């Protein structure tokens, strides 16, 4: 017929590739679990045979329970997925381009060439006041070549518990932000940064990022601080110079209108002590430093040798000055000083600075650090550094290790992460399943850490809505969010279902914790349920991108995220079940 459709699974994309399987799904309804205040995610899939189709439409019904209580389609956002081209390799040219629908696009109409897959996300949003009980509603396409409407029946069971605001949870979220690659990418001009004008472009997508749980802001302190790593230069937020004294300088104007933005938006508030400013880094790549010679004229750069006299010398006059700056805002107690995964001597060096140089009240900057541990119950060196964060791939699954020393710094109130980045599986690339977020975020809570860290929320490439291909890593690994078109009025960015999987798991986690809080008689049951999580093998694709180790593999991903989280759901159930029987 002219155009097919059925409900489909977030858990994985539904390519072009696999068009004659897709043609004979055939799913009409759809159900989930939700708490008052959350969200819950669908997807329709759809295919035109021998002709295009044109206009074509979803629209959702209110939704209403057994006692008339409705929830608004004003609370339903349905959007197409947009296709992007990957290389599906990593640092390898010759790897094929495809197309992956890793973009939540726009409401509306959408024209559908012959022979193709298109499908629609499907967002519902629980009001916090919203009423317990079974809802039923509809989701209908119609489209011009369409004779027929399809009404998919939806129905989702809100339980009647509350989704706790990112603030009242402990739940630890930092993803890295870039806004001189925001900058770039909309032409702000160098005289525009930090200006009203670029503000207008970052607003949006921090909202985003604070809304779901967001608390770390990185702030780069050094020039060009991992060396061009990335599509974009990363620009010093503190500009370095030397005067005919020899000494050095600091304009920290770009700095104090990031930081200051992230205060407005409510992500970072210094008072209370609510989010971090993390400062990247002391051991920047090669331990460079670029600055403006004054004496000269001309820009110059050492690389000075941790714990060496002249690097001392060096990093003491950078963090007294920071430190009195940070005082004079209000912000220091928030700041951390990053370094990164150097040589163990480095670190140390690092740390014997850092301890040495206090403020008034007898406090030193806090540390914050990417860290390679796998085992060993030393904690001497790591109880030193305030926040760490732990590579999936250096965790060793068989084994106890990172869940013992996880839960040191837990009882000493010190903060750690788990991360993903390229070579991972699970992880949050373009290629990926979208539901290896659910699990990075479950694995987090597994390993009793507070939560995840990314480097990776915005780095765009040059058109990544068209071609999201980089020269080093699996594709889209540089960024979770994605730019709005150039020309945008009204969007700044656009969600990916990778980003949102991170998001449900980020949700969940925080039910978990929830409840081992709010139900003492459950704690251990659900402590047991989350040990029970199984952990995926990975492998390599042919073209160095990592992926799962088999079939069976990638079902274990997709198939535990959802089985913890049905379990999690059931014992809210029975705790809701057995305060109202025993009340
Ligand atoms: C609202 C907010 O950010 N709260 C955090 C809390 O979750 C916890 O991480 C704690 C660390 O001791 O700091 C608090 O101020
Ligand atoms: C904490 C962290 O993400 N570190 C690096 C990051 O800088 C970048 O190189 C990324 C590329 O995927 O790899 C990560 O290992």
């Amino acid at each position: 017929t002219t155009l097919g459709a059925s409900i489909g699974s977030t858990d994985f994309h539904y390519l072009q590739k696999d068009y004659d399987e897709i043609k004979k799904l055939n799913l009409n309804t759809w159900n989930e679990v939700a708490w008052i205040g959350d969200e819950l995610n669908s997807k329709i899939v759809m295919w035109t045979n021998s002709s295009p189709v044109n206009n074509v439409t979803l629209s959702s019904s209110d939704f209403i329970n057994e006692n008339g209580d409705l929830i608004s389609s004003n609370n339903i956002k349905i959007s197409w997925l947009k296709e992007t081209l990957a290389n599906i390799g990593r640092s390898n040219p010759s790897a094929p381009l495809e197309p992956f629908p890793d973009i939540i696009h726009n409401s509306g109409s959408l024209n559908i060439e012959k022979n193709k897959i298109a499908s629609a996300w499907i967002n519902i949003k629980i009001p916090r006041n919203a009423k317990p009980g079974i809802y039923n509603g509809s989701i209908e396409v119609t489209a011009d070549e369409l004779e027929k409407s399809y009404t998919f029946d939806y129905s989702f069971e809100v339980l009647n518990l509350v989704q706790p605001l990112p603030s009242e949870t402990n739940t630890q979220i930092e993803f890295w932000q870039h806004p001189y690659t925001i900058a770039r990418y909309y032409k702000i001009c160098k005289e525009d940064l930090f200006t009203e004008k670029h503000f207008k472009y970052l607003r949006g997508n921090l909202k985003e990022y604070r809304n779901m749980g967001g608390r770390g802001v990185i702030a780069t302190i050094v020039h060009e601080a991992w060396n061009h790593q990335s599509y974009d230069s990363d620009p010093s937020m503190i500009k370095w110079r030397k005067n005919s004294y020899g000494t050095f300088e600091f304009d920290y104007s770009h700095f104090d209108k990031w930081i200051q933005l992230n205060i407005d938006l409510g992500i970072l508030d210094p008072e209370k002590g609510f989010g971090q400013i993390k400062c990247y880094s002391i051991v920047p790549w090669n331990n460079r430093i670029q600055y403006f010679n004054e004496a000269t004229n001309k820009e110059e750069a050492i690389n000075p040798t941790p714990g060496s006299d002249l690097w001392i010398n060096i990093w003491t006059q950078f963090l007294t000055s920071f430190m009195s700056h940070l005082e004079e805002k209000g912000w220091f107690n928030i700041t951390y000083i990053s370094m990164d995964e150097r040589s163990m001597d480095d670190l140390k060096a690092c740390v014997d600075l850092i301890e040495n140089i206090t403020n008034n009240s007898y406090e030193h900057f806090k540390i914050s650090s990417a860290m390679d541990y796998e085992s060993g119950n030393d904690y001497s060196f790591l109880d030193r550094i305030d926040d760490i964060s732990i590579g999936l791939s250096h965790i060793n699954h068989n084994s106890d290790d990172m869940k013992n020393m996880a839960t040191h710094r837990q009882e000493l109130g010190l903060l750690t992460t788990i991360y993903t980045c390229t070579g991972d599986y699970p992880s949050s690339f373009t290629i990926s399943d979208p539901s290896e977020g659910a699990f990075t975020i479950w694995y987090s809570l597994y390993q009793n850490t507070n939560g995840f860290l990314r480097w990776s929320w915005d780095g765009w490439v040059e058109n990544p809505l068209e071609n999201v291909s980089y020269k080093y890593w699996e594709p889209g690994d540089p960024f979770l969010i994605y730019p709005a078109e150039k020309d945008s009025i009204g969007k700044t960015f656009y969600s990916t279902p990778r980003l949102e999987k991170l998001k449900e798991g980020i949700r969940d986690i925080n039910k978990a914790k929830y409840l081992m809080e709010k139900a003492p008689n459950l704690k251990n049951s659900i402590e047991n349920l989350i040990y029970s999580l199984k952990r995926p093998n990975k492998g390599e694709n042919a073209y160095g991108s990592a992926v799962a180790a088999s079939k069976e593999d990638r079902d274990l991903t997709i198939s535990e995220a959802n089985r913890i989280k049905n379990g999690i759901n059931n014992f809210a159930r029975e705790f809701i079940s057995l305060t109202m029987e025993t009340l």
